[PDB]
């Protein structure tokens, strides 16, 4: 049923998003029809699990707070999408780094970048015209916006000077999977549930905003491990944080315990393409048995959620029991 | 007094952003003085045409409706650097098309761009707190915002087929402009100042949109002349639009009155880096009296603007007496 519902509104969202472009923005059909292809592509094909998680937290506020029902359930998919659409907003972003006369499928990706962005705005502004919190929702979803680009910030200097290996402790770690990760795709999702449920000043947001910092650490920490050692064909991808020279979770424990000559040795060969040296860094982790370190790190990190959740249901016993999925769900 | 005072203001905007991110943001000095170096760069140096116009509107409509005026002459300069903050975010973004390991000065311009949009909103939500009219201003703001990306596609798209000369017409010339430029560079400042004046409902907003469209057509028109004719000296860059086969108002009106063997030579042309193809094109323009018939265009657009303005003193003296230094200004 959520599955469902949530894909019957991202039609919904469509159909409005590109008739409003057709019937008020002067789109002639094959640009339409150019957009509904580019909205299906960046935004359809992923888990959906910021989107799915508003309409989860929406669902378990009105079993424990007719009409109200389908209006709440609705403007919960409509802001599940919001955040689908912010997180094909930045993937864009990301594709334009990596894939680098006018040169017309830059001119385009930059031009979908801003147009996904902007869909956000305008569903949020029609769906929600006569809502209340549409005000509100808007700012928090731009400060929330603005701290995604600020932990960006965090992590592309994370080796250098703005105009190295100072940055790179556990503290900083946290700043950066704080604001380029944990504040998007862990509080926001919730904070727009409690919205559209109109049950924001019902909740303890210290420690809401404590356990969203919590599992976005937690979650970080196991895709660091995995880039380095889950295989390709496994991962998904091409782990590539060594190469990259990524502040990760790997690097900042494996500087903490290595010996100096042995950090000498991963700082000549953190950050290069070459296969041996990238092999070099894997072998110091290995050596240094991070691995058997991430295992007590996550399991304390968990313990740590799996309490924090306690202090939440003592004052919102249904919210804590929408997050219980973040243990249903790894 | 209103460039100093909007820079006086400038200095009010960039403190509290900057101190915001240190005392909220968990922002290193360094980074500070980063992001304060990154926004004098994008946001100062320009000429100020779209935030000062924010002010002469702003002053002008308290002069025909004590502390009600210094407030709204302060919204309005709030207004005005959202305007050039959202210019120089739109400069930044084109700064990435032209300009093609992780290439880092690819990543902070794109950076660049995600926060000086933001900023626009953050500098709306605190300025703007406890005014009525912030979640109409930022609404508004959006839209236009979204004006101009469609208005983007547009223009960049104008030669192909969305997945060519069809769209180099008249009508298709204005939409791009429209969109593209004249909703945020004319409309949008115009809307800002009544909204900070609160006399938003008390204007004809057909007649100022008209307006807005007109006055963006004539700066088009005479940029487009200028790109081709005026050397690079004194136009300030390299004319580039022949080259980058854009749909200009010098290539729509030669291809209405050119033979169909001149039209043969222009497309066989058109579009080309090669200096003496660029330069059969200039030929052609002049070839087809084409500077004649650019001046006839520009007045006819003139008198329909030094009309349309009387249509709006009607009902708005003092807002037709802000859109005097239209030609106070050319
Ligand atoms: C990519 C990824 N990896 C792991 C988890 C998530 C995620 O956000 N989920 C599962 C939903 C969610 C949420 F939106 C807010 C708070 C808790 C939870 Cl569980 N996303
Ligand atoms: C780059 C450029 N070239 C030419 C004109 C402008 C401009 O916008 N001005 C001068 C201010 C202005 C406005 F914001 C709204 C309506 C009318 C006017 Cl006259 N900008
Ligand atoms: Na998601
Ligand atoms: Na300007």
């Amino acid at each position: 049923m959520p599955m469902q519902m949530f894909m019957q509104v991202y039609d919904e969202i469509q159909m409005f998003l590109l008739e409003e472009l057709e019937l008020k923005f002067d789109m002639d059909p094959n640009r339409v029809r150019y957009l509904r292809k580019m909205m299906d592509t960046t935004c359809l094909g992923g888990k959906y699990n910021r989107g799915l998680t508003v309409i989860d937290v929406a669902e378990s506020l009105l079993s424990l707070s007719g009409a109200r029902r389908k209006r709440v359930l609705h403007d919960a998919c409509v802001c599940g999408w919001m955040i689908e659409f912010l997180q094909a907003h930045y993937l864009v972003e990301d594709d334009i780094m990596d894939n680098s006369h006018p040169d017309v499928t830059v001119q385009c990706a930059i031009n979908d970048g801003l147009l996904l962005k902007s869909w956000t705005h305008m569903m949020a502004m029609h769906f929600f015209a006569d809502r209340p919190f549409l005000q509100d929702l808007l700012c928090r979803f731009n400060r929330v916006d603005y701290t995604t680009a600020v932990g960006q910030l965090y992590d592309v200097t994370s080796m250098f000077d703005s105009n190295d290996f100072a940055e790179f402790t556990l503290s900083n770690y946290k700043r950066i999977v704080k604001y380029k990760t944990a504040y998007y795709t862990y509080l926001l999702p919730l904070v727009m549930g409690l919205i559209v449920s109109e049950a924001l000043p019902t909740v303890d947001m210290g420690v809401t905003e404590e356990l969203a910092m919590l599992m976005g650490e937690y979650f970080q920490v196991q895709d660091d491990v995995m880039d380095c050692f889950t295989p390709p064909e496994r991962l998904g991808k091409v782990g590539t944080d060594i190469q990259d020279a990524k502040c990760s979770w790997l690097a900042v424990t494996f500087l903490a315990k290595a010996s100096s000559a042995q950090v000498a040795e991963f700082k000549a060969n953190y950050g290069s393409g070459d296969s041996e040296k990238v092999a070099t860094v894997r072998r110091l982790y290995e050596e240094a048995d991070l691995q058997g370190d991430y295992v007590a790190y996550e399991a304390a990190v968990a313990e740590q959620v799996k309490e924090l959740i306690e202090k939440l249901r003592l004052c919102s016993p249904g919210f804590a029991a929408s997050v219980e999925t973040l243990w249903g769900k790894t």
